[PDB]
C-alpha cells in the first residue's frame, strides 16, 4: 500500500516508506536547459532530454526529506536549490557536500557517516566507485568523478531498500547485498560514457545480469536512463536485454512519472 | 623526535610524525603463539613465525596514540590488549570496531568516519577492499574478510604518510594517491591468499611496480611480510622483484625493528 517508488526522471525519485516519503537526487531543470556535458558520449545533445513527468507543485507536495547522494549537476541543480522549501531535512554524502548545500541555503542538512534515524527509517551509507581503477588513474576524469554513495534504507516490516547510487560494480555494492539482504534494489543503469574510455562511470545491462544472479528474489528497478545526454544504454536497450535474458519479472523500468509499489 | 618509520613485525609498526608517535596495527603476540589462519595458504604453519624485535618498552615507551585499521588478528590481538595502556587514543574505522575495543577495557577510543585531528596531524580514512569483487560475491569468504581502511596522515611541514592498508588495488587506492598526493607510502605486500583462489585479499608485487609507476617521487615501503602463514610473497620475493626491475631506490623492505628516516 504505502510503500512505494515513484520514479520522476534520471535519478531522481521518490520513494515513500511509512509515512516518510524521500525526495531522491532531484535534477528538476526544464528539457534542455543544459548543453551536454563537455568531453562525454554523445555531447552534443542537450539535456535533460525531456520535461519532467508531472508539475512542480505535485512533484513537492508530500516530500518529508530529500536524500541527495551526491552533488552532481544530474543528481543536484539550480532548479532543485530554489524550489525546495530550505527547512527540508537534506541528506549527504560527506562534510563538503554539506559545506555546499548549507552554502546553498539549507538548513538542515545531515551527514551519513555511517548510518542515521529518521523516522523510524534507517539509512545506511554504502559505498561506490563512480568509475573504473583506470578512470581513476586518470587526472583529468577522476576529480569529475568524485565520490558518491548508495543509501540503504531499513524500517520495521517494510522491504529494505537498495539506492545504489552511481557506481560501477564493485566489492562495496558486494558488501551491501550480503550485509543487508535488501529486497528491493534501484540501479543507475544507463552505462554513461566518457570520450576515449570503453566502459563506464555507472552500471549498466551487465550489472542488472548479475544484480538477478545475486539476489534471485529481489525486485530490481533500472533508473538513470533516457534523460542526460551521455547515458549510452536506454530504456529500450535495458528492455530488450532483459527479456532475451528472461528476467522481466525480476526487473522493472519505470517512466518517467511511474509508481511502483513495494 | 624526528619523523620517521620503525617497522616492527607484520603490519606492526610505529609511525613518528610531529613529535607524535602512532603505533600502527599492533600483533604482538610471542612466536608459534596460533595455528595458521584456517582455509588459508600454508595454514599448516603457526603464527607468528618469529618473536618481536624489541621489547615492550621500547616498542610502547614513546607511543602517543594507537591506529587500528581494523581488528583482524594479524592486527590486533590478545598480547596488544593485555599490554597497551588503556588510556592511549585508539583510532579505528568503525562503530563496530569501536565497540569491540571498549569492550576490551579501551576508554579512548575514536571513530575516524572521515578526518580527525590529533597533537596537530591529521588522519583521513581511505578506502579499501580486502579480496576481490568475486572473493565478496562468496557468502563464506565475504564475512571473514570484511572492511579495513588506510590512512593519510598529514601534518604542516611534513611529508604527507598513506598507509594503505589491508586493499587489493582499487579506486579507493587511486582517489588518495590524487587526492592527497602521499610523499611516503607504507603497502601491506604479503600477498596473503585464501585455498581454493587465484588472487589476493592484500597487495604484492604486481602492486609495487604499480605503485612506483604511479608515484616515482614517493618512498615505498612495503610491510605486512615473513610473519603470517597465508603471505605468499615473502621479503626475499619483493627484493627479487624490485631489484629485476631497477626500481630498488624507490621501494624499501625494512627489517623487523628497523627505522626509516621519512
Ligand atoms: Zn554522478
Ligand atoms: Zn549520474
Ligand atoms: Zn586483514
Ligand atoms: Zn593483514
Amino acid at each position: 500500500a504505502m510503500t512505494q517508488y515513484t520514479h520522476i526522471r534520471n535519478a531522481t525519485g521518490k520513494l515513500t516508506i511509512k509515512n516518510t516519503t524521500f525526495l531522491i537526487d532531484p535534477f528538476l531543470a526544464p528539457k534542455d536547459t543544459y548543453p551536454g556535458f563537455e568531453g562525454t558520449f554523445n555531447y552534443q545533445q542537450r539535456m535533460p532530454m525531456v520535461d519532467l513527468p508531472l508539475s512542480m507543485d505535485d512533484l513537492l507536495s508530500n516530500v518529508t526529506a530529500v536524500v541527495v547522494t551526491h552533488t552532481h549537476l544530474d543528481h543536484w541543480d539550480d532548479t532543485a536549490i530554489n524550489s525546495i522549501p530550505k527547512s527540508l531535512p537534506i541528506f549527504v554524502q560527506n562534510t563538503a557536500d554539506k559545506e555546499l548545500i548549507t552554502s546553498q541555503g539549507f538548513i538542515d542538512v545531515r551527514i551519513i557517516f555511517e548510518s542515521l534515524e529518521f523516522n523510524g527509517i534507517t539509512l545506511r551509507k554504502t559505498g561506490g566507485s563512480h568509475g573504473t581503477v583506470e578512470m581513476y588513474a586518470n587526472p583529468v576524469l577522476a576529480p569529475l568523478a568524485g565520490d558518491a554513495m548508495g543509501v540503504i534504507f531499513e524500517a520495521a516490516d517494510e522491504p529494505t531498500v537498495y539506492l545504489v547510487g552511481d557506481t560501477v560494480w564493485t566489492s562495496d555494492v558486494e558488501k551491501a547485498l550480503l550485509r543487508f539482504d535488501p529486497n528491493v534494489i534501484i540501479m543507475n543503469t544507463g552505462y554513461a560514457q566518457i570520450l576515449g574510455f570503453e566502459d563506464s562511470i555507472i552500471m549498466g545491462t551487465k550489472d542488472i545480469g548479475r544484480m538477478v544472479v545475486r539476489k534471485p528474489e529481489a525486485k530490481i528497478i533500472a533508473v538513470h536512463m533516457d534523460t542526460v545526454n551521455h547515458t549510452a544504454t536506454s530504456r529500450k536497450d535495458v528492455r530488450k536485454f532483459i527479456k532475451g535474458n528472461n528476467i522481466e519479472s525480476h526487473v522493472a523500468v519505470p517512466e518517467d512519472g511511474e509508481t511502483i509499489t513495494l
